[PDB]
């Protein structure tokens, strides 16, 4: 008859925020030790003495021979005989025999023995290398050594022998780098980087090295 009407409504809204962070951390960095160093080996007393003499002579020789031996013999003696008798004599007995005799015997011989003997080489080995040392030789440099042992060094300078290497024997920056019983070289391997020694330099026990003359 008379009756109005309507109709409500109604909304919603929203929207959320993020965010974030961060997790730092930490560390722990040492230091290691550089140029470390070792105490001396000292040599023994006595190992084992040695000695050379040659010595030597001269001699002669000779011979001869002469004057012959001869000799010869002859024999000889006659005989002779005779009888008479008287008759009123019989006879009976007679002479008698001998005859003789002899032998002879002879031997010998004569061996042989042979022996050879063939030599023999080679030679011929070397075929590679690839490779191109130094042109100019260290200054300063002394003289060449060899190890006798095998000592690991591990160093920001030190040198590295093995039992039966090549060192050279070279001047250090200063004697007050130097340790005791210890002193620069620089191994053969190092002087074909003649070119940067200076950066190859390092340190190793003559005690436990043997110059080279």
């Amino acid at each position: 008859d008379g009756s109005p009407a309507a109709t409500p409504e109604i909304r919603v809204n929203h929207e959320p925020e993020p965010a974030g962070g961060a997790t730092p951390g930490a560390t722990l960095p040492k230091s290691p030790s550089q140029l470390r160093k070792g105490p001396p080996v000292p040599p023994p007393p006595k190992h084992t003495p040695s000695k050379e003499v040659k010595q030597e002579q001269i001699l002669s020789l000779f011979e001869d021979t002469f004057v012959p031996e001869i000799s010869v013999t002859t024999p000889s003696q006659p005989a002779e005989a005779s009888e008479v008798a008287g008759g009123t004599q019989p006879a009976a007995g007679a002479q008698e025999p001998g005859e003789t005799a002899a032998s002879e015997a002879a031997s010998s011989s004569l061996p042989a023995v042979v022996v050879e003997t063939f030599p023999a080489t080679v030679n011929g080995t070397v075929e590679g290398g690839s490779g191109a040392g130094r042109l100019d030789l260290p200054p300063g440099f002394m003289f060449k050594v060899q190890a006798q042992h095998d000592y690991t060094a591990t160093d920001t300078d030190e040198l590295q022998l093995k039992a039966g290497d090549v060192v050279l024997v070279i001047p250090f920056q200063n004697p007050e780098e130097q340790d005791e019983g210890w002193l620069m070289g620089v191994k053969e391997s190092d002087w074909n980087q003649h070119k940067k020694l200076e950066k190859c330099r390092g340190v190793f026990p003559e005690n436990f090295t043997e110059r080279v003359p």
